[PDB]
């Protein structure tokens, strides 16, 4: 596959992996997942 034109690699989320217009913002984005801690051995 010839790649067509490239440039600067830019940046990516793990979990959604969405790109952004700077890397800053994804910093910011990845929060979004990492919420509340429900994981537990709470049973009820
Ligand atoms: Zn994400």
């Amino acid at each position: 596959g010839s790649s067509g034109s490239s440039g600067e690699k830019l940046h990516e989320c793990s979990e959604c992996r969405k790109t952004f217009s700077f890397h800053s913002q994804l910093v910011i984005h990845q929060r979004i997942h990492t919420g509340e801690n429900p994981s537990g051995p709470s049973s009820g």
